[PDB]
């Protein structure tokens, strides 16, 4: 199994989701750039995995759900079995992670992607280990009521350049953006 990685897109005042969608109108590509991140695998014969929430699961488009290309695991605790269209359940996110060494996803999985929701990540990000965080700085404030945890600094570095991400200023319906990519080992 690859590298464990968080992906997100942030508002300036931390927001990430109202009302079970995002909080700023459709970004198409940053959308793409999202797509384009977490179906990308660097090893031949593997596919990456995503591990969501089950809120984030249900806030994903029915038409876009399980995301193509990527094998799907649904993080829950009341669910019984995977919800329609996902391949994977599991009760925590420390399960989900001993999953992928199991002889059924050990020679499958590449990269973990953490695609949320805020429980999720924040486990995923005071969790001891190697772990980058690629966030989407969406650079004004909006109405939220789901927000990204706090990124300690003193242990996430923000990396100077990566390749496959563009470096400078974006802008879709109005709204500039940027990529940025965090890397944390401890
Ligand atoms: N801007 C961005 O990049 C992103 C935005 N979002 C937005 O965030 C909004 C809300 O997400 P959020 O409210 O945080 O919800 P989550 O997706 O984290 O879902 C919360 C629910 O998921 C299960 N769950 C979460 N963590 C665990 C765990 N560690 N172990 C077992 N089960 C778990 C449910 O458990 P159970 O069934 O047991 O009660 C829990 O009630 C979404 O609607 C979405 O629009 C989401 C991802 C990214
Ligand atoms: C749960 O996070 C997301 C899941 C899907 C999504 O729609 C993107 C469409 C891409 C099509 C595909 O992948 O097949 C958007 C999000 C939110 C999200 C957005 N942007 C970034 N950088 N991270 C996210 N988690």
């Amino acid at each position: 199994v690859g590298s464990l990685n968080c992906i997100v897109a942030v508002s300036q005042n931390m927001g990430i989701g109202k009302n079970g969608d995002l909080p700023w109108p459709p970004l198409r590509n940053e959308f793409r750039y999202f797509q384009r991140m977490t179906t990308t695998s660097s090893v031949e014969g593997k596919q990456n995995l995503v591990i969501m929430g089950k809120k984030t699961w249900f806030s994903i488009p029915e038409k876009n759900r399980p995301l193509k290309g990527r094998i799907n695991l649904v993080l829950s605790r009341e669910l019984k079995e995977p919800p329609q269209g996902a391949h994977f359940l599991s009760r925590s996110l420390d399960d989900a992670l001993k999953l992928t060494e199991q002889p059924e996803l050990a020679n499958k999985v590449d990269m973990v992607w953490i695609v949320g929701g805020s429980s999720v990540y924040k486990e995923a990000m005071n969790h001891p280990g190697h772990l980058k965080l690629f966030v989407t700085r969406i650079m004004q404030d909006f109405e939220s009521d789901t927000f990204f945890p706090e990124i300690d600094l003193e242990k996430y570095k923000l990396l100077p350049e990566y390749p496959g991400v563009l470096s400078d200023v974006q802008e879709e319906k109005g709204i500039k953006y940027k990529f940025e990519v965090y890397e944390k080992n401890d």
